[PDB]
C-alpha cells in the first residue's frame, strides 16, 4: 500500500477480524514496505478489561514449523544437514527408523513438507493431555523404533506434528547441541526476540494471554518442532520482517530458501489438512502458498491453533506485506474468520 493510507486500510479491517472470530483477545500486527501497523483488542482473560501489549506472550502453535524449517534450511547452508538426509542418519544408536521401501527412506525434506507417510500425532498417547507436553522426544523414538510406515515418501501431504518434532530431534543430533539452543543461537538471539522460548519463566507465563481451552504455562520442548513456541506480537514482528525488504534493510539471506516450494498440489496423489485457510497449491517447508484466485493475491502462509490461542501469518513477499494475527478463542470462535479477514486485508494492501 502506499504509506499514506496503510493505518486507514488496516482500520478497514482490523476490528472486523477482532469481532468477527469471537476473540477474547486479539493483536495484529502489519509490515507493509516501510511502515508498521500494530492493532491490539479485547482483553487478556476474559473479564479483565486489559488490553493486549506487545509483550503479551502468546501460543505461536504450528508458526513454530516455520522456525524449525528456518533451522533446517540454515544447516543446511553450514553444510551440517541436507534436506536429502534419511531422518535415519540422525537417529540414537542402534535404534530403527522405519521406511516404506529400503530405497525410499523417510528424509529430512518429507518431514517438513507433510509428505513422509508419518500419522500426524504419536499414536496411544494420554487420553486428557495439556498442549505440546506429549509425547515427549524418548516417546517419539521409542515409537517409532517398532513403527511401520505404509506409504511411500512424497506421495501424499498429511499434515503431521510427529513428523515435525522428529524433524527438531534430527536437527538437535546433527548440530550437537539442545533444541532450545539451536532456536536461540539461529534465531532468537540474533533478532533479540527476548520472549520467544519453550521454557518461560514466571515473568512470562504471567504475561499470557488466557481464552477458552487454555493450558497451564509450562515447558513445551516436547513440541519444539511442531508448535511449542511461545513468542509476543513485538518478537514475531521482527521475525516476520525478515522475510520483507523495506528501506532499512533487505530480507535475510535464507528468507528465499525457507520459502521455496517443493510440492505443487497436483503433484501429489492427496492432500489432508493442509487447506484450513483455503486451498493450498503448493507445499514448501512449513510454508503453505495459495495462488491468486477471486480477488485474493498469491499468499504465503501458516495457520496454527492450540492451547485457546489461534494464529496465522499471511505473506505477500514480493510486495514487502505481511500480515500476522493472533487471537485467544472465545467458545464461538472459527479459524477461518480469522483468516479470511486477514486474506482479505493483504488484498487491500496490495493494490
Amino acid at each position: 500500500s502506499n504509506a499514506l493510507l496503510t493505518s486507514q486500510i488496516v482500520d478497514q479491517y482490523a476490528e472486523h477480524i477482532f469481532y468477527n472470530s469471537g476473540a477474547v483477545g486479539m493483536a495484529l500486527v502489519v509490515i507493509d514496505n516501510n511502515q508498521v501497523v500494530n492493532r491490539s483488542f479485547g482483553e487478556t482473560q476474559p473479564g479483565n478489561n486489559i488490553r493486549p501489549r506487545p509483550d503479551s506472550l502468546i501460543r505461536i502453535a504450528s508458526i513454530t514449523k516455520l522456525m524449525t524449517s528456518e533451522i533446517m534450511v540454515k544447516l543446511a547452508d553450514d553444510g551440517i544437514v541436507k534436506l536429502t538426509d534419511p531422518l535415519k542418519k540422525y537417529a540414537p544408536k542402534g535404534v530403527n527408523v522405519p521406511s516404506y521401501s529400503a530405497k525410499q527412506p523417510i528424509r529430512l525434506l518429507h518431514l517438513a513438507s507433510h509428505t513422509s507417510g508419518l500419522p500426524r500425532e504419536q499414536p496411544g498417547g494420554p487420553q486428557k493431555r495439556p498442549v505440546f507436553t506429549w509425547p515427549t522426544k524418548d516417546n517419539r523414538w521409542q515409537w517409532l523404533k517398532l513403527a511401520k510406515v505404509t506409504v511411500p515418501p512424497g506421495v501424499k501431504a498429511a499434515y503431521s506434528n510427529l513428523a515435525y518434532d522428529l524433524l527438531a530431534d534430527a536437527l538437535s543430533r546433527a548440530a550437537g547441541k539442545p533444541y532450545a539452543h539451536l532456536l536461540r543461537d539461529k534465531i532468537t538471539a540474533p533478532l533479540g526476540m527476548k520472549n520467544t522460548t519453550l521454557t518461560p519463566t514466571a515473568e512470562q507465563c504471567k504475561r499470557l494471554m488466557i481464552g477458552v481451552g487454555s493450558s497451564r504455562c509450562g515447558n513445551t520442548v516436547a513440541a519444539a518442532g511442531s508448535g511449542g513456541i511461545y513468542s509476543t506480537p513485538e518478537d514475531m514482528q521482527h521475525w516476520m520482517q525478515q522475510f520483507l525488504a523495506s528501506d532499512n534493510s533487505a530480507p535475510k539471506r535464507s528468507a528465499k530458501r525457507e520459502q521455496a516450494l517443493y510440492f505443487q498440489r497436483g503433484d501429489l496423489v492427496s492432500l489432508k489438512g493442509m487447506d484450513v485457510a483455503g486451498q493450498a497449491d503448493a507445499l514448501g517447508l512449513g510454508w503453505v502458498y495459495m495462488a491468486p484466485k477471486a480477488d485474493l493475491p498469491g499468499i504465503m502462509q501458516k495457520t496454527g491453533g492450540g492451547g485457546g490461542f489461534i494464529t496465522y501469518m499471511a505473506m505477500v513477499p514480493e510486495k514487502n506485506i505481511g500480515v500476522f494475527v493472533v487471537v485467544t478463542r472465545s467458545q464461538l470462535t472459527k479459524f477461518s474468520n480469522m483468516s479470511d479477514g486477514v486474506n482479505q486485508l493483504v488484498a487491500e494492501l496490495v493494490k
